[PDB]
């Protein structure tokens, strides 16, 4: 014979008798008592739970919980053996347990720029109880900001409540890193139960943003000639982005390998410094690109001009080219000439010339000995380098003191230290 | 005096001569001749090439390249000392160099679903000519498919055309991932000269594809007390990205501890096996959910529930419990009887218990002496296991040949190799 009664209820409470014909209670001994001579059975100071009993252990779903119990009849007319009954009491489910969340808070990592829509799954909460009694809503509660950005859907594919966060619409971890909410659960009982926990919506970056330089272009002056490791310049970039997504690479972008002999990039600080003799006559400027690129999986890029201009030393010493004109002409350093056509003549055209730049190739320049030659400009312009000159005769002569006449020029630059050069011319007679 | 000559003209073009006025060349000597008596200067079998010239190698653009060049008058009625004149021959382009790509083959990494408008820099194309003889235009040719997923735009910020493809639609790498384009530049000379790279877009992967399991939900039958390392199952997920945005990795999601003790999860492979005693009357069902995950840095996920029965082995012998009914009551295994009412009043109630499945736990039951006690249905059901029998009398009997009765009980299940049980009561008298 069956019988239902409600879990956990108070000490001798009835649970009825008979419905069928001394009483003794053979099984379900803790649980239960019965009474001699009117075979009705009550409960005992061990309540009955549902959610206690090895009896009623992995049941699946709306599988009923019974507890076997045994009771004896010995006595029919003091001659019949005694009859025992099996007996059912269905323990019925009260809604005594909590719906809960297996920690109290529950930590989502979205990424940025989720499209609208996409899902992802909240932990689950549990209910010892069974029915009506367990698990029944979700609901997100949530501040005002963030319930424009969140929404909540409940899945009754897998047979038990997958509940879901559902992006409503864009994240930017740059604008806003993340979030606060609280998932509410409630069982289906009356009164109900409920639980909370704190959802965090932590926005996960991605490499969505570039880097940027300082400055759009870089200048730098550069003396020449500087030594191994002089600081030229420093390029630097900024990026939005987090951890690699925003670690930054410095490397020549559109650099003629001139320029790369001459400097040196280093990839983390983006300094520039000398590697390689800078000659101001070889290259007045150096001008490149440099590339900032990300450390991000697919590397975002920018790009700076640079233009370095270089500094001029005086590194060069002038340069006296002695040559002819018209029908004199010279020979291994010395030319032809025998009394005079006339004084005020030219034998030479001189051409005095400096490579560095404005002072330090400002051209001084004069003539040695204690000679009858001249030098008179040749030039109708100023040229501060490109000096052109005869050198002209003073005083006529004749065959009869001469083939003598080592004429030495001598020149200097406005440099500091200044620096000089000396070149001659034998005149034959 | 000042002259325009065209750069590489044929030998002895004429350059012109005196607006002004022997005449002798001082200066200018490999690109120049002049004539005797006249004064009219022509050209070499040296041709003078613009692009060529020391005197024109960094010149800015729109700097004029100017040859020098030194002419000498040495006859004024022969009286006169000789008259030198500056020169400067202004060499004027033309279009005899074609603009040009470094690399012929051009190649661009462009990230899956970049948005509509993101643009992209091409390699610049150079020509060593000057001014409208130089790079004038860009143009793209391309596949009908590709024609509406990408376009060109220059800019004429950085007064140099920096060419750029803007991305017209989505890329999905899944889809394709790689496109041929060409780039043609093109001088502003006439007529013009070209050049032509191939420009090969490459999408490059990003995460935007998660895991999937090859089936939505796992069942497997694991035969009880298995081996350490004996196969459950193995689950597999499928990525259809690149890479470590496809690799995966497996690990329990929503797994008990009991599971865990119980199974190992490989997480390369995805091959469950047996780390632990399993044991069917512990755990008849093992119930839990894995979770497959990619390698990207934000890790996509997939999760299958996975469910093993757990089939029984004859590992259980029976269990013979013999207890008291009514008024007759045991003691340390044995219980009191004298000058029996009756035959067929019992003396004990007695359950047989199996506690496997089935045929192992289908129990035949048997009592062992030559005594007058048979065991005899008191239930009114037929529960395969639980069986309730009276142990009942046979024969009635006097005090005078009682005191030593060993009732003893077998008990063997249906298994194989099969199972047994003994147990006994004294009834003294
Ligand atoms: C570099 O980046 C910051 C943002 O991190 C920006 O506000 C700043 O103006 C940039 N440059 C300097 C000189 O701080
Ligand atoms: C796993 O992935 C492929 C695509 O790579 C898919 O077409 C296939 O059907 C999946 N499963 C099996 C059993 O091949
Ligand atoms: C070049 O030579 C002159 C002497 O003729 C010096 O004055 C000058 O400093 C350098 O030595
Ligand atoms: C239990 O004991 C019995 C003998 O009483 C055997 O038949 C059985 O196989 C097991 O040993
Ligand atoms: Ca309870
Ligand atoms: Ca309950
Ligand atoms: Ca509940
Ligand atoms: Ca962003
Ligand atoms: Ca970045
Ligand atoms: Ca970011
Ligand atoms: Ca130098
Ligand atoms: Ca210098
Ligand atoms: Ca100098
Ligand atoms: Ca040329
Ligand atoms: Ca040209
Ligand atoms: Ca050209
Ligand atoms: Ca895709
Ligand atoms: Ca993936
Ligand atoms: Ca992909
Ligand atoms: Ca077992
Ligand atoms: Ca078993
Ligand atoms: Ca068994």
């Amino acid at each position: 014979v069956v019988y239902k009664v409600p879990e956990e209820q108070p000490p001798n409470t009835l649970i009825g008798s008979l419905a069928a014909d001394l009483y003794k209670l053979e099984v379900g001994a803790p649980y239960l008592r019965v009474d001699g001579k009117t075979g009705d059975i009550f409960t005992t100071e061990t309540s009955i739970d549902r959610e206690g009993l090895r009896e009623c252990q992995n049941q699946l779903p709306g599988d009923p919980c019974i507890l076997e119990f045994e009771v004896s009849i010995t006595d029919l007319v003091q001659n019949g053996s005694p009859r025992l009954l099996e007996g059912q009491i269905e323990v019925q489910d009260i809604n005594d347990n909590t719906p809960n969340f297996a920690s109290p808070v529950i930590t989502l990592a979205i990424p940025e720029n989720t499209n609208i829509g996409s899902l992802f799954p909240i932990p689950l909460a549990s209910d010892r109880d069974a029915g009506p009694n367990g698990v029944a809503s979700y609901e997100l509660q949530a501040g005002p900001e963030a319930q424009e950005l969140f929404g909540l859907q409940v899945a009754e594919d897998q047979e038990e409540k997958q509940p879901q966060l559902i992006v409503m619409g864009n994240l930017d971890r740059e604008r806003w890193d993340s979030y606060d909410l609280t998932i509410k659960v409630q069982d289906g009982g009356s009164p109900p139960r409920a639980s909370s926990a704190l959802l965090r919506v932590t926005v996960l970056d991605t490499n969505d943003n570039a880097p940027k330089f300082e400055r759009p272009s870089y200048e730098a002056e550069l003396s020449e000639n500087s030594p191994i490791g002089h600081s030229v310049i420093q390029v630097k970039a900024n990026d939005s982005d987090q951890g690699a997504n925003a670690e930054i690479e410095y490397t020549f972008h559109q650099a003629p390998e001139v320029v790369r002999r001459l400097l040196r990039l280093d990839r983390n600080t983006g300094l520039i410094t000398v590697q390689g003799p800078v000659d101001r006559e070889d290259l007045s400027t150096l001008r490149f690109s440099v590339l900032a690129k990300d450390r991000g999986t697919n590397p975002k890029s920018a790009r700076a001009q640079v233009v370095v201009t270089v500094k001029d030393m005086n590194d060069n010493a002038p340069t006296i080219e002695i040559r002819g004109i018209g029908l004199v002409t010279h020979q291994d350093g010395m030319a032809n000439i025998s009394e005079d056509v006339a004084e005020e003549t030219a034998v030479a055209l001189v051409q005095v010339s400096d490579r560095d730049e404005g002072e330090n190739a400002a051209v001084t320049c004069v003539v040695a000995g204690d000679v009858p030659f001249q030098l008179r400009q040749a030039s109708e312009t100023g040229s501060d380098s490109k000096k052109k000159y005869f050198l002209q005769t003073t005083t006529p002569l004749d065959y009869e003191k001469v083939k003598d006449y080592t004429i030495e020029i001598v020149a200097v630059d406005s440099g500091n230290p200044p620096l000089s050069s000396t070149n001659s011319l034998k005149v034959q007679v």
